[PDB]
Formats: structure tokens, sequence, C-alpha cells
């Protein structure tokens, strides 16, 4: 029985090769995640079939319908078996889907374009010359829209009460709309993707202050499936093996096509 | 029905009070683990009951005998309902008892004793011996082991790693033992041994050590991996996800930073 | 029953929001005095209905009719409850109307067109023509104005020392006039004179104006006197003490504070 | 009839005379709140005697027994007329009496002994190595008993539990302490006193940081009484007058016994 695999076109997880028009099967699929599935389907013992998720949504509920979209709605609703990308643990989703134990630790981080004048993320807040915004029905947002700190709160509120849409569909739109902003704008994104951006050509990006806070990718299951157990222990067996550490040098440090 | 809690006398985790020889039940502890407690019975109401176990051990496997010990140990045979302490999780404890997600990052670090500032154009610079774990089990002058029926020496037992391998290599026929009782004894070694002696404990207390007095630890490298501390159940309970629900709240809250800064930075002596 | 509530447009006390055209009610301003006049709701349980005069005064006598205008005036004939806005206290108004205790300090500071960086090694330095009210009143090439029917016109027109004294001289008999009947209208009279305007304003507008764009502006010496702003309310009044005991509560609160930090100082650039 | 005026001794409010053992009646009395007692009566027509409290406390509620002490329970307990004196304005204290509007301005101050490793009052509650305190029985004490700010809260929490007392009977022991300490100890104390302890000799105390928050002094008088409205219209005409800005020159600056 193949096992239904869906994720998401992100770098480094998932990348569609480069000459994959002559290729066919998850042999058109390369990345860290792909690495991940490969070796969690090595440990458990299954045929698995990589597919991108329809929408590029990693997951959310919808104004008051209670609907689930993108990775997770496709793993609620019995359209896939598991779930092998970068997916924030987080309340919300973690009552309706099972998640594993985090792969990869994570947090949100501002960048800006290339001694910064907001630094922190108070002083951002502060500031209201530079344009802020996060990613479109995503976990960043969820993060902003229910959080109960003072400084989180200002942010949320002047977000979602901004002209134009200070959100992005995708995070290459929000990297290329700071890019071309001329320091104008500041995207919020996870500390990963943040490094990984940072780290390749034409390097015009930079990542300023800390972590707003701590989060974690896991593998996520739909909720009373078989497989929760036996990928959670294949998760903590890379984790011990050093698999995580070496994919992820791999595939963000070991290639380094920037000047650090 | 109160249920008993277990937890280490490990610092900045529990603490004994100073007024701790009239007052009685779980106000004798202050601590990350205290409150951490207090917020996860907010969280989800229950009355809970502070214990320390007896053999004062995180838990392993004993060889031979296939016997857990410490508080693993004691959480499967059922004398404790649930285990709010600093717990790494592992392959080997998860196969036993059920593991909330981490409420805490943490890494294998090394500890040594601070070297004096370089004198020399009157600018003072710290020289260290060890930068790495390559070039600590690339030596032979300074004798470097870990917490007995800890995570780091099960961590470095199982390890196929070349660096990894030649360091358990190297404590498991050392003598004298390189391997300490309790943390605070490594702590104690690491400060007595002249500068000879590192220790390989975990980061978080690695730092907390560092930002006390009288500060003559440091911390050199990195982390020798990634781990986290997680809330530890026993298999087949029904205080599994009321607690993993409950470390996801006060994760996304904030509850779980501002406790982090409050009990390790805070307090910065040095 | 729904108590009406005066105020005046200044900044940053009531600025008409963005979309005040489709809006109604008291969600079309926003500032410093409407927060306020939400707290003291808050605090005493009623129903505001925020207002503005129509003649746009503080409040003043007139001459030889003994007839007070504005805010003051409109509020001792009882067309008014309560006045939530920078009114001065002042002894000629306490005889005719309630000020509760002051909920922000100021005093009369002096407005100039900010200067451009001197330069002489390549260090820029600030220079300006007048550093304290004595020299701006020893002087003549620079005018100098008041707010019309405003605290400061009376506090100058009653004032028996010399320096003050001679400074109303000069403005009594000014031609052309000094006086302008908007705090806006005297900015933008020291903006444009380029340089040969002072404005006696008071101390909170004076900073607000400085720390906004195009900050053109700055304040120079210190302030001529002590004063502050209350909550006024007509003789014989129900609201006098529990708005009081509000104004006292939020400055027990920090709420003040808070608010005071926030449309002072968190909106400034530049 | 003599107005009875209760005060206490406090620099350079009411002073001790140098020569008072040859004086008698309010002539042996001078300072800045002399000075307002003397320009009250000429206002509103009255003669007063200058009477010191029994206890040197400002006034504030004992342990759960509803009892006034110091000026304030003079003024309550009707065994004085007026409270002309550096009381400063409470919410608790303005329930039983009526204070006229303030004459004088304040805030909390932190005095140290003379790199300024202190900086603002966060600094100070996230150092535990200097001992800081207050008066007792004073409006200091009750401010940060009743607060709700975090910071305030960590302040009032570690105050309470302390040993030895961190507690001053009067200003000058903690004047004197923070001076006997080497540098281990703070006073917290109004602004005003602050800065005429810093102004004078041997000028050992420096001030740092800004006033946490801003109070007042007001003349107290007792609830119902016939003299709070003339009292106030007097403040109010000294102050459009600038006599309370005279009398402050004259008895904190014109005398400057430091080098500034
Ligand atoms: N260095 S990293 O971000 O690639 C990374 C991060 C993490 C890893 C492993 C790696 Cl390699 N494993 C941990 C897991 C392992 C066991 C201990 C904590 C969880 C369960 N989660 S983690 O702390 O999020
Ligand atoms: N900053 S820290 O080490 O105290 C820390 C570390 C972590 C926190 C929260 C904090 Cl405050 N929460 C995460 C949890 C939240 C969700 C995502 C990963 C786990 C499930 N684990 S963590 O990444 O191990
Ligand atoms: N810092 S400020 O100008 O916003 C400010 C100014 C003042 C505040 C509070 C604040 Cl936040 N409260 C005082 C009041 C409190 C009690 C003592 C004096 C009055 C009654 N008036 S004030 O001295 O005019
Ligand atoms: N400069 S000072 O501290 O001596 C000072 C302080 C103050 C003064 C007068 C002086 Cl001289 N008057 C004001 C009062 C006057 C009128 C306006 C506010 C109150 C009512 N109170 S105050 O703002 O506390
Ligand atoms: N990876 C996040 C979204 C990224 C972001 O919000 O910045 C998720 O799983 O929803
Ligand atoms: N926290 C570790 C013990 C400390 C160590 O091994 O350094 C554990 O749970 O096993
Ligand atoms: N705020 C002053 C008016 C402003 C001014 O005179 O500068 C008043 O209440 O009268
Ligand atoms: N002046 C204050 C007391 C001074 C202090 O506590 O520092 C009062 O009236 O209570």
């Amino acid at each position: 029985k193949t096992v239904v695999v869906t994720t998401i076109l992100e770098s480094p997880y998932v990348m569609m090769k480069k000459n994959h028009e002559m290729l066919e099967g998850n042999e058109r699929y390369e990345g860290y995640c792909v690495d991940l599935a490969a070796e969690i389907a090595k440990h458990c013992g299954f045929k698995y079939k990589l597919t991108i998720v329809g929408d590029g949504k990693y997951g959310a509920r919808d104004a008051d319908t209670k609907i689930w979209n993108g990775m997770v709605g496709e793993l609620v609703y019995g359209k896939a078996d598991i779930a092998i990308a970068p997916l924030t643990i987080t309340l919300v989703r973690e009552e309706v889907i099972d998640f594993s134990k985090p792969f990869m630790s994570l947090g949100i981080s501002i960048m800006i374009k290339k001694v910064s004048p907001i630094e922190s993320a108070e002083d951002l807040s502060k500031q209201t010359e530079i344009a802020y915004g996060t990613l479109d029905s995503g976990s960043t947002k969820e993060f902003f829209r229910r959080s109960k700190i003072a400084v989180f709160d200002k942010m949320w509120t002047y977000m979602r009460s901004a002209e134009p849409s200070v959100f992005v569909r995708t995070t290459a739109e929000g990297v290329a709309r700071v890019r071309k902003s001329k320091g104008k704008y500041a995207y919020l994104l996870e500390s990963t993707m943040n490094e990984y951006i940072e780290q390749r050509k034409p390097c015009d990006t930079m990542k300023v202050g800390g972590n707003l806070d701590s989060k974690g990718y896991g593998i996520a299951t739909p909720k009373g499936s078989s497989l929760g157990t036996p990928v959670n222990l294949a998760v903590l067996k890379l984790s011990e093996q050093g698999v995580l550490d070496k994919l992820k040098n791999k595939w963000w440090y070991d290639k380094g096509e920037c000047g650090a």
C-alpha cells in the first residue's frame, strides 16, 4: 500500500530538481524533506509517493467556516496519509492532527535589506517608518493573532489594519518584496528560512535581532493513525544518529553560495 | 485523587528554599520545575505533591538485568504519576514511557575552568586549550567525563560518530573514573582539578553555572547535538494529552520564555 | 442619561481619524483625550457623547461684558457636563468651574524655527538666537506671540514679573498682531516666518510638534511656570468627586504615563 | 481663633531654628513650609500656630485597624485644622481628607552613593547585589505595595521579604544608610528631597535615572471643612504670582552649598 505524502514546495525542504520535465515519480524531487521522507520510509519499511499540496498553504482555518486548508486540510480529510514538510507544531493544529517530535528547532525572526536601526522587535513596532508583515494563512500570522503580549498585540493590530495588504501569498513573494522595497519593508518568517535565504545569492538580505519565540517542525499524521508511533520513533532514531544534523548541514551550509 | 510528581534536585529547576527546615509541602522547593508544575496544574486542574527520587538519578536501563532506575524507572513501575523535571527525550526512554513536546531546548556542551586573561598593546584576550570536541578527543592532558545514569552517557555509549566513539572509548577505560554521581559534583571536580578536567553536561545547566558566582567555568564550542526536555508520563496513562496540550499552551502564551529568562538570566551574578 | 463631553480639536489630544467621513459617534476621534474619556467612563459607569466647541476656544473673559466663552464658558451655562480636554487650571477659571487634580504637567515654553547646523574640527554645533525669555524680551528683531483666548495670554496680562510685564506690553502694542487663533496657526507662522517669529505655547504641545516631521521647530529655554491640565466640571455638580477619584486612580495605576508615552513618544519620528 | 497647623521636620520644608532655645512661637521655625503657611495666612487672614506632628510619620493605615497615624491622623481626628507640609496626594488619603491643588511636583527617585551601573529602575529590579528600600509609613511604600506593574511588583516583593529591615524610620536615617553603605545600598525617596540632598554638602549622593511616577504635595484639610476652598484659591494665586517658584528657588538653589 503506497503511502501518500503531502508536502509543499519550500526551499531547501522540497525542490523540483533542475530537469524535472524528463523525470517521473519521487525522483523528480530533492531536498531536506525528500531525504527525511526517504529515511522515514527506510526505517518504517513502506513504499511512498510524494505529492504536492494543491494550494501553497501550510494550514489554517478560514473565516468562521471551520475548514482546514493546505497540508493540514489534506491530512484531516483523509486526502493524505502523512506530511513530511516544514509544518510548525501549534496548539490549534495539534488538537486535530498527530505531530511527532520536532526534527528542527526554529523561531520567528526579522529579516531586512542589507548597525540596523530596528534590531529588536520592540523598535520595529515602535517605528512606523518601516512596514512589516507575515505569510498569509501560515503559522506566524496565527501566532500574532492570538498573542497576548502587548508588543505582539500592537504588531498584529497594525498589521491587520494596513493598506495595502502587508501579507504575502508565498515566502518567495515576501523575500522579493523585502529585496525590492529598498529597506522600507521587513519580512517576518521562520529562522531556518531566514538563514537559508541570507546564505544564498545575491546575499542582499540579512537577519536582524533575535528570535521572537521557539517552535519546531514536526511530522504530522491524521488523528488516530497507526503510523504516528513508528514515525515518532524514526524521528527520535534519526535525531540520535545525527542524520538530521547531517541533512541540515548538507542542505543549509554544504553549498553556501554566499560571502561570509 | 492527588497525583505524585517526581523531580530531581537540580538547579535552577528544583532547589531547597532558605527557610525550608520548617515549611511543609510544595512550598519547600523553588525553581523552574516547581512553577512549571504549578502552571500545569492551573491549566488542567489537579492536586499535585512534589517528591524527590531517592536514588537521585535521571534514569537508565541496567545492563544484563533490564531494570530501569531513577526517575524513569520509578515512573515505569507506577510509584509516580508525572515527571516534571529536566528529563531528556531519548529513543530508549520513549519505548517505556510517554514524553510530551519539549519545553526547553538543550544540547551536550563542554565545561572547563575559565583560564586567566592573557597579558599581551594592552588588550586582554581569553586563550583556551580546548575549542571543540574533535580537539578535546585528540588531546590527552585533559580528562573529560559525564554524569552517571544520564542521557549524555547513553548518547556517548551508543554513538557511531568517530569522534564520539573515541571519547566513549576513552571514558570507558579511564582510571580514575571520570564519571560523577551528580552535576554539582562534576562542577566541583571541574573547579578543583586546576584546569585538567572537562565536564560534558547539558547546555542549560552549563549556562546557569556560567552566569552565577564564582563564575570560574566557561562553555567552549557549540552543542554536540540538539535535544529537549519533556514531561514524562507513564505509558498508557490519562495524563499524556492534557500535559502535552498544557506544554503547548505555555509555549504559545510566552510563559516558558519568561520563566527561562527569569530563572536563568535575571539572577546574572556575573 | 447620556452626558455630553466637550473637547478641543488639538493634537495629540483629539485628532480626526483618517476614515472619519463615514464613522459616527465617539469612534470618529482618536488621541489622548478620547482614551482619557474612555478610562473615566470605565471608572464610573456612564454614557458620554464627545463634542467639539463651535468657537474652538479654551475659555476667557470678554472685555467690558464679563461673559465667558470657549469650553469654560459653555460649561458654565450648562450646555456641557464635563470638559475632558487640555484645559489649564487657573485662578480665574477655578472661581467659576470645578477643576480636578492635574492629569498632566506643563509650562509656558518658546517655539522657534530650528536653525541650521553651524560649522566652524569638523563638528556640527547648534546655535540659537534665543535661549531664555529674558533675552527674548530684551531683543526686538524676533517677534513673539501667544494664542487668542488662551491661558498663556491671561498669564502674561496679569503678570507682575518685570520680564513678563515687558513681553505683555510688547504684545499689546504689536502691529501686525502676534496673536493666533489656533495652535496649528501659530506653528505655521513659526515655520513660514523663517526665524522671525517665536510662539509662546504649552510645553506638551511644543514637545509633540517638535517630535514629528518635518521637525523644523525647537523648544528653547525652560518653562516659564508650572501648571497642569484638569478635567473641568460645573460648580456644584455630582461628577466632580468621582472624576477626581478617577484621575487619582489612573495616576496610581500609571495609565496616564503609558497614554503619554504612546501618544507623544511612540508616534514620534526624526 | 488660632488655626492649628500640623507639620513635620523635613528639610528644607520645616527646619529647626539655629537659636531656637531662646525663641518661641512660630518664629522658631523656618523653611519652605513655614513661608507657605505665612502666605496662606496672609491671603486668608487668620492667625495660626505651627505645631509639630507627634510622631515623625506623614500618614498611613495600620495593620487592619483602620487608624490613621501622623499628620493625616491629626487631621481626621480633629487634632489639627490644616497641614502645610510635604504631604503627597494619594487616592487613599483623598477619600478621608481634602487636598488642595499641588504646590510642588515630584516623583519617586533612586539615590545612591557617588560608571553608574544601575541606570533605570528596571536594572535595579534585575539586580540582586544592591539593597534598596523606602521610608516606612510614608507614601512611597504604599505606592510600591499597591502597584500592579511587574517591575514594581518585583520591587515590593523583594523589599517586604528582606533581612534585615530595608526600611528607614526617617529620611535622614535613609540618607545616612546610603552614605555609609559604601555604595551597596540604594534609597528610594521623593525627587525634591533627593535634589536638596545632592545639592548640599558633602554632596556624596547622586541621582540616577528618571522619576518613576509623577505626584505632588497638597495642603491637606479635614474633610468637610470651611478652609478648603480659601486655601485652594490661595495656592492657585501663589502659583500664578510666582511665589511658589520664588520659595523653591530660595530654599533649594539660593544657597547652593555644592559644586555643580
Ligand atoms: N540542529 S537541528 O535544528 O537540525 C535539530 C533540532 C532538533 C532535533 C534534531 C536536530 Cl538535528 N531533535 C529534537 C527531538 C529529539 C528528541 C529530543 C527533542 C526532540 C525529541 N527536536 S529538535 O531540538 O527541534
Ligand atoms: N527558549 S527555550 O529553550 O526555554 C524553549 C524551547 C522550546 C519551546 C519553548 C521554549 Cl521557551 N517550545 C517547543 C515546543 C513547541 C512546539 C514546537 C516544538 C515544541 C512543540 N519546544 S522547544 O523548541 O524545545
Ligand atoms: N508625566 S505626565 O505629565 O503625563 C503626569 C503628570 C501628573 C500626573 C501623572 C502624569 Cl503621568 N499626576 C498628578 C496628580 C496625582 C496626584 C498628585 C498631583 C496630581 C494629584 N498630577 S501631574 O503632576 O500633572
Ligand atoms: N516649579 S514648582 O515644583 O515649585 C511648582 C509646581 C506646581 C505649581 C507651582 C510651582 Cl512653583 N502649581 C500647580 C497648580 C497650579 C495650577 C495648575 C496645577 C496646579 C493648579 N501645581 S504644580 O504643577 O505641582
Ligand atoms: N512553516 C510555517 C509557516 C511559515 C511562517 O508562517 O513564517 C507553518 O508551518 O505554518
Ligand atoms: N538531563 C539529563 C541528565 C543530565 C546529563 O546527562 O548531563 C537526562 O535527563 O538524562
Ligand atoms: N491649554 C491652554 C491653551 C493653550 C495656550 O494658551 O497655549 C488653556 O487651557 O487655556
Ligand atoms: N512626602 C511623602 C513621604 C515621603 C516618602 O515616603 O519618601 C508623604 O507625604 O507621605
